[PDB]
């Protein structure tokens, strides 16, 4: 009837993240709903360090190349993903041809001679970059990431990447992407960082809010005021890689690490209280679900004027990673459309926002 | 109205007892051990981390007081651990060198250490935790630094026990695990509870360290893990018991380091996890007295077969259970209030023995 993308046209760009098999053309199914629904495309994976530079010297673009080649097709507003971030980044990145660190030069020539590769092969075909990842930490300040240590300095390591980026893809929009990003604090260490940036020239075109929440976490509070605060430095606000936690435990708080990940939490008594709905979400779940959608995009569509773009992480729940993330073997449903690729009642409902006048 | 008097007709009640307790710097506590209890486990001072700390160098002074306060009101001396992969130093499996201990040598410091700390106390300390949670939640051995060292699971607690009974006959000799009710970890400590008496080496009792919650374990398994452990002629105990209240860690137990991680702390996940900072609400406070009084009634049901119940901790304060696993948080787990005064939870355990 009305699509997503239509719905949200006088916004922003309503997008999803795509995997190999939507590529491939294995998930058909998912991959026609991208094409009636969404207007841009981020790699969920294919793009990033380890796929793209497995081992020192050796490259890897093929799928890479499949997804951009994908995104043409459709005519579709493609987000690259990612050049500088701390995960999924083969150590051989941070190390000489010996074993031995690399030094600060020796780590900035990596970044560059990386950047210049991926940003590079693509020009005119990606319209925008995921420049540097989740650099600062939940109390605004730096993380100690293998980036920071090896280039030395956290400013250093941000204003080069950006630089590099813009150097060998002069015509792409750059972009900070980051989780928790509606936390004060951190959020205020986000806003330092752009400000640094711009004030030392280099260019940054948007912030990106992640959007890896739940039905009790964030605020829509935190969330405006975050929008607000990224907005007032003139560069886009976008949310990126959107999603709704509805299970136990990761309803309350975004997690990190690997901690959930251990064997004890596969056990009986764990697994009922952590894994609760196996045969579908009862009514009620559901029904929250959709109101948390709905509450979300009604102020992302009240701050229009301040987004670029809502990308949600994924399409369908079946292939969503918090199924297996943070506790593995779960049966998450995050997403806006069912296991048999039917939209939720939280579509009918994220669809009807724009059209309350 | 004491609690070692209302189940004298069934099995020992006790607890554990800190250094604070020892050397009467927490008297408040030290008044209610006396009145209610009638044995005790050391909460650590006996732990090889605390007894022998370094290479060579050995310190049994607060060990040493913890024996002494027993005698004074005569309890029931359980010296808690000898052997556990938990809270013993690298040194124990490395040489001077630093090489990793050979078989023999690795035996040879079982031997050591327990001489030291078990021929310490012959006649003073009444039971040993000979071993200690050395079995995986599937029934086999886990792989332990001592297993590893020594190379084999039965031949680490075979010779624990053997070295116990040559250097204290005159000592009890326990197995103590955690999850002990579950079906797959209990066949195993049956399997291994076997396989000791097959070998003549002397165990006297099984100890189900009952750290356990609102929402676990079943009545069914409890029943059925003392009852499994009971058919092999040794004594079933709960040494180590507290109900956790708080969110996540009520559902079941957890081990290892991965709550105490930073972002746990973080206002969203207080805010879950500790919700009880400014008291224990009217109806958890029903559902821990239900829950103790189930409990309860169970052992005093079981009672030919438990014969020894110890609580883990006097007053909830002092209690593992609230930085434990999540650094920082308000729990209830006890029978006794942060102000040292019965919680409903303690009248209802001491009506059981005399109920319908």
């Amino acid at each position: 009837g009305t699509s997503l993308k239509q719905a949200y046209a006088q916004g922003f760009l309503l997008g999803t993240a795509v995997n190999a098999d939507i590529v491939s053309g294995k998930d058909a199914a998912s991959a026609a709903l991208v094409a009636c629904h969404f207007n841009a495309v981020t790699a969920e994976n294919v793009m990033k360090a380890e796929v793209v530079a497995p081992r020192r010297g050796v490259q890897d673009f093929s799928a890479a190349d499949a997804f951009v080649a994908y995104a043409q097709r459709d005519r579709q507003f493609v987000v690259g993903h990612t050049l500088v971030w701390h995960n999924q980044t083969p150590e051989w990145f941070f190390t000489t041809a010996d074993g031995r660190p690399n030094t600060p030069a020796q780590q900035l020539e990596r970044m560059r001679a990386h950047i210049a590769a991926v940003a590079g092969r693509y020009t005119g075909k990606v319209q925008a970059w995921d420049v540097v990842n989740e650099i600062i930490d939940e109390d605004g300040s730096y993380r100690s990431t293998n980036w920071v240590q090896r280039v030395g300095d956290g400013d250093t390591v941000v204003r080069n990447a950006f630089a590099f980026a813009q150097r060998y893809a002069p015509d792409a929009q750059l972009y900070y992407n980051d989780f928790n990003a509606w936390r004060p604090a951190k959020r205020e260490g986000i806003v330092r960082m752009v400000k640094m940036l711009q004030q030392a020239g280099v260019r940054i075109d948007g912030v990106g809010m992640q959007g890896h929440w739940g039905l009790n976490y964030p605020s829509l509070r935190d969330i405006e005021d975050a929008i607000d605060a990224y907005a007032a430095l003139g560069v886009k606000v976008m949310i990126t890689e959107l999603d709704i936690d509805v299970l136990p435990l990761t309803k309350e708080g975004q997690i990190i690490g690997t901690g959930m990940a251990h064997k004890q939490f596969q056990l009986p008594e764990f697994k009922r209280f952590l894994d609760p709905y196996r045969d579908g979400l009862p009514a009620d779940v559901q029904a929250q679900l959709r109101d948390r959608y709905a509450e979300l995009f009604a102020l992302f569509w009240r701050k229009r004027d301040k987004i670029a773009r809502v990308s949600v992480w994924g399409v369908s729940d079946d292939m969503s990673w918090k199924n297996d993330y943070p506790v593995p073997g779960r049966t998450n449903y995050p997403l806006l459309f069912d296991r048999n690729h039917q939209p939720k009642p939280a579509l009918d409902a994220v669809v009807a926002v724009p059209s309350a006048t």
